[PDB]
């Protein structure tokens, strides 16, 4: 009971969304397990929109456990990928057998583009499992995972995404299945993510980064990685976009750069087939310009269809906070 799994399923786009159990009697939702954010959101039957409807809704009233929140507050969130905006409640969850009372979250009432169609139209969204930290906590006193450790005192307090039907969040410790070699300790920065100090970065021979503090930020909600905005152009001159094929592709990228993220004694390289994807018959870098709160102009993220495919991450929660890199088995 105490080291358990949580399977991801991965639907397109990217992100992977798990099994949560949400009031009593318990309605299914399947959110993403964000480290890119703290609040719990669940879509709700007081969202109307067709991008709603078309998912599996939870009511509020069929729960007996469900409060509305004395404060009767509206949070508005603008994602990088779209907003949602809705009304706080109280309930109590499940994740892979364990309880999490008292647990506030938004019960989303609307989605929409940041700008008609938006990604949730696409999509099938039902909610965000948010893992980070209570400086973006929007309502209530304790995040999620904060609850669920406080509330099962035999969890060791960490956990893991094994990203490639074999995805998996693993809490309360790591399996051997998912990794090779050691894993790398850097120290969390500040109060909302999963953020360490950033030294250096390469392209290749070309030293980009950094004069200023720097941080990188793991984000699971995100498939890309990013760099600031002023760098936009910089990636996209250092690396370019070509025809590839499934059958050529690694002899197109034996002449790309190697990527390297300098965290003092620690340096994680990304190779060509680790930072580029094949889409139409296109190489295209997995990097893209992203606003993050709090860390605009010198956060980069380092997100999941690059990096987290190819390095096992844990996340060991401070009780000071670390995360732990290694290479995936
Ligand atoms: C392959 C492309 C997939 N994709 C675009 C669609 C994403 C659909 C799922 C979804 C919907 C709502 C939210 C999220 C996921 C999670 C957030 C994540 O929490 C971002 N974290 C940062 C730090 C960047 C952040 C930004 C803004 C507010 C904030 O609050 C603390 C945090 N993902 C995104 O904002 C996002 C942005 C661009 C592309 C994609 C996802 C993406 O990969």
């Amino acid at each position: 009971e105490n080291i358990f799994l949580v399977p991801l399923k991965h639907l397109r786009d990217s992100q992977f969304v798990g099994e949560l159990l949400v009031g009593t009697p318990p309605q299914t939702v399947y959110p993403i397990f964000d480290t890119g954010s703290t609040n719990v959101w669940v879509v709700t039957t007081a969202c109307e929109e067709e991008s709603c409807k078309k998912v599996r809704r939870y009511d509020p009233n069929k729960s007996k456990t469900f409060r509305r929140s004395f404060i009767e507050k509206n949070l508005h969130i603008v994602f990088g990928s779209g907003s949602i905006s809705g009304s706080v409640g109280t309930d109590t969850f499940m994740l892979g057998k364990h309880l999490v009372r008292n647990q506030t979250f938004g019960l989303v009432e609307s989605e929409s583009n940041n700008n008609g169609d938006n990604i949730f139209d696409y999509i099938s969204f039902e909610g965000i499992v948010g893992l980070g930290f209570p400086g973006m906590l929007s309502a209530g006193n304790i995040p999620f995972f904060d609850n669920l450790l406080k509330q099962n005192p035999n969890v060791d307090p960490q956990f893991s995404f094994y990203i490639s039907g074999k995805s998996t969040l693993i809490i309360g410790g790591i399996s051997k299945s998912f990794y090779e070699g050691d894993i790398y300790m850097l120290p969390v920065l500040k109060e909302s993510y999963w953020e360490v100090k950033l030294d250096e970065l390469y392209i290749g021979k070309e030293r980009i980064c950094c004069d200023e503090e720097s941080y990188v930020i793991f984000d699971t909600g995100t498939s890309y990685n990013t760099m600031p905005s002023s760098q936009m152009k910089t990636f996209l001159n250092l690396i370019h976009s070509t025809a590839c094929t499934e059958q050529n592709y690694k002899d197109i990228l034996k002449s790309y750069p190697i990527i390297k993220y300098v965290f003092g004694e620690l340096i994680i390289e990304l190779h060509p087939e680790e930072y580029m994807i094949l889409n139409d018959d296109v190489c295209m870098p997995a990097y893209m310009q992203i606003d993050v709160p709090s860390e605009r102009n010198h956060a980069y993220l380092l997100g999941s269809l690059s990096f987290m495919r190819n390095f096992f991450t844990v996340f060991v929660r401070g009780t000071p906070s670390m995360v732990g890199v290694a290479r995936a088995k």
